[PDB]
């Protein structure tokens, strides 16, 4: 069953007041989309971030993985910058999966890393506390963020 | 300074490539908006979810706290249901803060609790894994979500 | 060239501040997307709305055109109901093009017809005044809306 | 009523499947928000665009009307740049209304002018064809878009 047919079913359940939350078939399709991704685009031009992401993703799938040629810092003027960055990458590059990391919402709100599919659907995300608070190396932070975004949909890096 | 003037500064930084993450003034402003709120709307008609949220928020601020008299489950046909739920409350109720909890993304993607201000800005949020995995009492889940959403922007419940 | 490449050039212009509005290549690519579409989904379960749009779209392309099995009225709790209806159709059906027609914005704001591409991108659109004013048959309104949305990107129905 | 209550009424009609389009009260309320605005922000730092919009809006209301100090062209990397410009101005300026004009959607998709209220709700909008086609002066174009955006919610200059 294709993702669209799985989502159709969820939407019908919601409309008709029988939706009881996420279902096993749905989680499985999510996992499948990530693990089976053949091409992955990371919505950054910052080589530091890219390498942390790429190395982890290589433990889970057999995709070609690349970053962007433009600076996505301008997403930082939007309401939800991490998400904006993911849709910028979706507009300019064809891929199976898009991974973005940046600010969650307003200045002050900490960070969000998000994984989108090829139509811009939010498959998974994870957040860190504002760097003003945690003060960890950005490298260690992104690593923890990616790993938690995967574990929360049943994907272990082993 | 006013929130709008704080955000203008952040935006100027990003436009001109000198933005080095969240700043103290920015964190402080968010905490202030939450701690000083006079009216809070919880973006549900579900009594159980409301009570859990309210009892916590009364530990941190002195607001009148109320829930909605419409079912926001129809948000579940949109891309980011939890955010959609916040913006429905924003459209139909006047408050200083809006709290919503729902599915993060596509079916299977787990949960998001989000706090929005007076103009729909994302102030903070937290996520839980797909209920398919964690399998916890929802009321215990929402407690953990709200406390982490507060703690990641410097607000302690104790 | 591929749409992604075209958009990348535009974004590059914008970043550098040499963007002087839409380009012939961009118009040509939009036209191509529409005229060459093989499958079109109308984001509605309303047979009247469907028939109007179908018969017009058949004058411009050789697609299979269908509607949905679910009522996309629930998009009418969101900020931008017409756009929300398009993104619901995108989530539940595969197609080259999605056409949605509903309320522009807040209650009282009149109507929007919008055409999206297979990744959710906005190709063209058109509006009618609020029905409280114009008082015309819905089918006559949708016909005029569609024909406008097509002529403003250089597509003639004649 | 307050706008929030008029909106709840409308949403309730929708949930129950009895919504039969816009209503006179909702249209009145939109007109009211526009004509009675005391402050308006034009979401641009472009003087020519600002001036065309200001001179028209001064015929409809008695507001203070101002533009931004930042270039909102960075909106042009998002899916719907005109709307994004609106919500940038909302984030950095208090006002009763916000007016933005820029590209509707994808490169090549033509223009949109939009008017948002103080919570970012979409009150009205208007579109022009791709400039590649109409080939008009941008100032004539914006005059026509604002006028149509006002006239479609019952506001005559
Ligand atoms: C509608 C919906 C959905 O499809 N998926 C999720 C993700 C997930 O299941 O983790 C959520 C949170 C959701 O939204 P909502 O907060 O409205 O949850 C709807 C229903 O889905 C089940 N559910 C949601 N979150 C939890 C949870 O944390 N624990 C348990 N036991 N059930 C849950 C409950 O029956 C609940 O009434
Ligand atoms: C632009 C931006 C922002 O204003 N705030 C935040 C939230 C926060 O500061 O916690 C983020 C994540 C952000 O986006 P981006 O991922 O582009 O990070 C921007 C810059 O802000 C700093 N920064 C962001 N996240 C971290 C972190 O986890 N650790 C450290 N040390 N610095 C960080 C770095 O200078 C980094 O290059
Ligand atoms: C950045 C941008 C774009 O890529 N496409 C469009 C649609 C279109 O070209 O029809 C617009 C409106 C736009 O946004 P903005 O209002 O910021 O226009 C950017 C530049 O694009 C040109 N332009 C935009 N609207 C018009 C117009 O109505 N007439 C003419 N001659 N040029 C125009 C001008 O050079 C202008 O400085
Ligand atoms: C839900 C909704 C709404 O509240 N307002 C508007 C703006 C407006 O009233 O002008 C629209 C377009 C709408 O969405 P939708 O296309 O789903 O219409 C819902 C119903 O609202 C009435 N309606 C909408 N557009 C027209 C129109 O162009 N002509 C007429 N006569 N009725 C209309 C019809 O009863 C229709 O069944």
């Amino acid at each position: 069953v294709v993702m669209e047919e799985i989502i159709k079913k969820a939407f019908i359940e919601s409309i008709n007041n029988i939706r009881r939350g996420d279902k096993e078939e749905e989680l499985k399709k999510i996992q499948e989309k990530i693990v089976n991704a053949k091409k992955i685009v990371v919505a950054t031009n910052n080589q530091k971030k890219f390498k942390v992401i790429r190395d982890i993703m290589l433990r889970v799938c057999n995709a070609e993985i690349k970053m962007l040629d433009i600076d996505t810092r301008f997403a930082d003027l939007t309401r939800m910058p991490a998400l904006t960055k993911g849709l910028i990458a979706l507009d300019i590059e064809k891929a199976d999966l898009y991974i973005a990391r940046g600010r969650l919402g307003a200045p002050g709100s900490g960070s969000m890393l998000v994984i989108l599919d090829e139509k811009g659907r939010v498959l998974t995300a994870s957040l860190s506390p504002s760097s003003v608070i945690h003060k960890e190396d950005i490298e260690e932070r992104i690593k923890k963020e990616l790993i938690e975004a995967l574990s929360r949909i049943g994907i272990s890096i082993l």
